[PDB]
């Protein structure tokens, strides 16, 4: 078959390269053949292209499971009925612990494996499914979306659109979070993205005014599928923004088929998606883990006899098609701090883009003002149109000012007669201003002639016209090199004619004493 895309609602169905697979509630997954998989599965992806053995090199390949006893011919002969049915087949590039560690270079290969791949299988895109450290290893976040945008590329130059989907675990989906170099850099270039909403446990979201609603909360499922839903396809409350028109919202067959998040009752999914639908904003379709999970067994035997598709394909087929937000993008935008008399470029850092992926960065306007003269906060809004929507985003520039340092004033103290220079060693410095020692002013002196202790005023001027200051005191003690006699201790025993210097006197004992302070024993008595 030819490349095969979807225009309308999808409901997306992984396929297992591999036979039997153990569930989280201890039933199995059966390999199935392709041509077995029930129609209303309308993209359905193999997984996974992976690295297969490191011999191999670093870029990952597909490798059909024998077993599943499907000759290489046979997998395309099914391929190519699904096509012929005008359904999708995706590769899905990644899984649970498949590591995939790209390096800046690894680009063209890539996109060479993907289209060899494509064009031997009749395979019609590819599915980003990184997971763990898959998802930021060395060079992936560059190397992937680099090769994807030259293979969408290279078959648009034939009239074909080579789908480009993910499948982000949701709590990769904050707004700075792990997934959304892919996200922005595949901007108009993915037709949508399929998050999981299972196995996060009690991870979820806060919902200002309503709590915490986690995606393990089976008495919530409705508030869980309709808030997470309405925080990407508005880029609120700190997710993401993908647009509803290419938001599909990934679950579980089955309790079997992941650990948590399986919809115990498809009621609270109908009504969420309807809410959504109500606020004119219609979700794109559903995904599953696992086409093989709806065609499992349960530990005891019984069949799931294909339950999932049974409470979700015709809700999801039988909507009107998408509708497309065209709604422009801004990038780069990060609120900024400022040195104070620094220069500041509003533009730099910043684009933007049109809903297709078009670079619009000419087209965006700024308004607000910066004085980076002043301090103080000033306020930027950057806007941009195009396609007949407008976005538009704040951002903050804070001009500040960082206080100069003085070196070198520390008490000291220094020996009668000596040379002093109250500037010796002293400096200050500003980062901006550099070295301000020219700007210091010393008031008070020190007479090194004569015992006592100096307090000197250190002052420092700075700023615009020098009408900024900040002031520092150092004492300079200046003490005899004469020698006196010892210092009275109050444990030492003195007998006549010994002398002490106490309280800045010299003393001579008159007899015998012990723990008597000079100056104390009055004018008749053992200290005079
Ligand atoms: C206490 C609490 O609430 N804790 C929270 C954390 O749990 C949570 O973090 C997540 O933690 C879970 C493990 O507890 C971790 O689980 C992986 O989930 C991924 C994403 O769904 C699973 O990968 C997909 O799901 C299916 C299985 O459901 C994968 O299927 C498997 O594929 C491999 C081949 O690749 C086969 O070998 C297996 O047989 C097959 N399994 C089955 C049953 O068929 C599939 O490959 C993946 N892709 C898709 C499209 O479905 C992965 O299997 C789970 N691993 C395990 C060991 O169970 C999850 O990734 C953690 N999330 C994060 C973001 O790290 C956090 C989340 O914030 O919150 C709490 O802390
Ligand atoms: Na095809």
């Amino acid at each position: 078959g030819t490349i095969t895309s979807q225009d309308d609602n999808v409901v997306v169905g992984y396929w297992h390269n591999w036979c039997d697979g153990r569930g989280y509630q201890g039933g199995n997954a059966p390999c199935v053949e392709l041509k077995t998989v029930n129609p209303q599965y309308n993209v359905v992806n193999i997984s996974f292209m992976k690295v297969y053995d490191i011999a191999e090199g670093r870029i990952p390949t597909f490798k059909l499971d024998p077993t599943i006893a499907l000759s290489e011919a046979e997998f395309i002969a099914q391929i190519d009925t699904l096509n012929s049915q005008g359904r999708s087949v995706l590769i899905a590039l990644g899984g649970a612990d498949a590591h995939i560690e790209l390096t800046r270079g690894d680009e063209d290969a890539l996109a060479a494996e993907i289209i060899r791949l494509t064009d031997l299988y009749g395979f019609d895109g590819l599915d980003i499914d990184l997971q763990q450290a898959a998802i930021t290893a060395k060079d992936n976040q560059f190397v992937i979306p680099a090769a994807l945008k030259m293979v969408k590329e290279h078959y648009r130059k034939t009239g074909d659109n080579f789908m480009i989907t993910m499948a982000p675990e949701f709590p990769y989906l904050t707004a700075n979070g792990a997934y959304t170099p892919y996200l922005t850099e595949l901007d108009g270039y993915y037709d949508f993205i399929n998050p999981q909403f299972y196995n996060q446990g009690g991870d979820g979201l806060w919902i200002e005014g309503v709590g915490w609603i986690a995606q393990n909360n089976d008495a919530l499922k409705e508030e869980f599928i309709y808030y997470i839903a309405d925080s990407l396809i508005n880029g609120t409350r700190n997710y993401h923004k993908i647009p509803h028109d290419k938001l599909v919202f990934g679950l579980p067959s089955n309790i079997d088929a992941a650990a948590t998040g399986y919809i115990q009752d498809p009621q609270d999914l109908y009504k969420a998606f309807d809410r959504l639908k109500a606020q004119g904003q219609p979700l794109r379709g559903v995904m599953t883990w696992s086409v093989n999970w709806d065609m499992g067994t349960d530990a005891a035997n019984n069949s799931y006899n294909q339950q999932f598709i049974k409470d979700y394909g015709n809700f999801i087929h039988n909507q009107l098609p998408p509708v497309t937000d065209m709604t422009p993008t801004l990038s780069g935008i990060v609120d900024t701090r400022v040195e104070l008399d620094s220069h500041f470029d509003p533009l730099i850092g910043i684009t933007a883009k049109d809903y297709q992926g078009n670079d619009i960065t000419a087209d965006v306007t700024v308004s607000g003002s910066v004085n980076t003269n002043q301090v103080g906060d000033y306020l930027l809004t950057y806007s941009v149109s195009s396609d007949d929507e407008t976005t538009n985003q704040p951002r903050k520039i804070t001009v500040y000012e960082i206080l100069p340092a003085f070196t070198g004033i520390t008490d000291t103290t220094v020996v009668i007669d000596s040379e002093f220079d109250p500037m010796q060693g002293v400096s200050a410095s500003h980062p901006t201003q550099g070295d301000l020692t020219a700007n210091i002013t010393v008031t008070g002196e020190v007479d090194t002639n004569v015992v006592g202790v100096y307090e000197l005023t250190y002052q420092l001027f700075y700023g615009q016209d020098n009408q900024q200051n900040m002031t520092d005191k150092r004492i300079v003690t200046v003490v005899t090199d004469a020698v006196s006699d010892d210092d009275w201790q109050v444990g030492s025993t003195y007998v006549k004619d010994d002398k002490v210097t106490h309280n800045g006197a010299t003393w001579t004992a008159q007899w015998w004493t012990k723990g008597e302070e000079p100056g104390t024993t009055g004018e008749w008595g053992v200290w005079r």
